[PDB]
Formats: structure tokens, sequence, C-alpha cells
């Protein structure tokens, strides 16, 4: 427990009025900040601005910017996830057409921080 | 019409933009909006189809406007995200104004019509 929170470090995040605060500042309990996520990232509630409050236990809710993953279709393949936007942590299945394959030793392709774990592409090799 | 013109989306980004003239009917594109802008359904990627009546749904990227509070003032819109076309009222304390005795501000394409600040 503490009387303060450290300034929030949010990966892929932007604070409202950022340029007005210092990164080593001690933020008192009860203080309220708002964060947004960079293009291609989203907050847990999908709200453009998310309120975060300094508590004795740290920032509440925990600030987080999750990667959005998408593909419109799969050339020489199919997926129920075609044209659907997925969140970081989601797994998608892709079935390739005859003579094509999704070369990876995993049954599912994951949406990770950097994007798709494996490209959503069926190859002729 | 047998085709649609290539879509010009202000503050928009097409999926596989750096890959693509007249577009035939039935063709499907996906668009996203730049940071601070949003599609009408709020979806990150929006499917648009070329029809005999043009692009369906009509592609659009609307500005999002926000302020957490008003220093030396008040607003029912404090901590609320507003969409392009919305109007917001701000009441300033004792001897303060919003550039200047304007009282009401609106969310426009460039952002807030007047900064939400009581000076």
């Amino acid at each position: 427990e503490a009387t303060f929170c450290d300034f929030p470090k949010i990966n892929h995040g932007i604070l409202y009025d950022e340029e007005k605060y210092k990164p080593f500042s001690q933020v008192p309990t009860g203080e309220v900040f708002y964060y947004s996520c960079e293009y291609n990232f989203v907050s847990p509630s999908k709200s453009f601005w998310t309120r975060i409050t300094c508590t004795e236990e740290g920032w509440s809710p925990t600030p987080k910017c999750l990667r959005l993953c998408f593909f419109p279709f799969v050339e020489n393949g199919h997926s129920e996830s075609s044209g659907q936007t997925h969140l970081e942590g989601d797994t998608v299945q892709i079935i390739c057409n005859t003579g094509y394959r999704l070369q990876n030793n995993e049954n599912n392709i994951s949406c990770v921080e950097r994007g798709w774990s494996t490209p959503p592409k069926c190859r002729s090799t």
C-alpha cells in the first residue's frame, strides 16, 4: 500500500494533457488521469478516453492498450474470422485450399502485441 | 452505374492501401479512421461495397472531442466523449470566459470550435 502512484507508463498509450506532467512525479491518491490508445490499439472498454484513478493499490482500472488484428479474407483459403476484427489474446483458425498450407506448428494463429503470430496466408510451398 | 470511383475518405485509411481507377460493382474494401476519428458504427475496420448507388455504407471518419473537466468552470459534458456535430455548454466561474463570452462550444472536424477553457 502507498500514499501515491508512480506516473503511469502505458505501452501504445497517450495521456490526456501529457505535456503538462513529469514522468518521475509522485501522483497523490485520488488523482484522475485519462488515457487513449494509438492507432491499431484499443482500451478494454473500447472507449476512446479511459479514466484511471490513483488508489492505495495503484492505478485503477489498470491502463492497457490491446492490439487489434484483422484480415478481410484468406487468398486460397477460408476462415470464419475473415472480415472480423480480433483483440490481442484471440485465436483464429484458417483452412487452406488443395495444394496450399499455413506453415506453422500451431493449430491456431494468435493475435499478439505485434499483430498476427503467423501471417494469415495460405502458401503454395 | 457499373462502377464506383475509388473512395476518397478524409482521415481514413483503406486496408492494403499501398497495393491498389474505376472499381467494379460488388467489390469490397475495408476502411479505418486515423487516431482521434471514428467510423459511424465505431468499428475499427468498416466493410464498404461498391453498388449501383455508390459505396455502401457511405465511408466516413468523424472527429471525437473530449475534456475531463473545465478549470474555473463547469459543464455537464465534463469527462464525456463527443462526436462531430455535437454541441456542448460551458459555464465559467466569477470572472472567466471561453474566447470570449461564447458560452457554448461544438465538436467540429478540427476538434472543439473554441478551446474548452475558462480564462
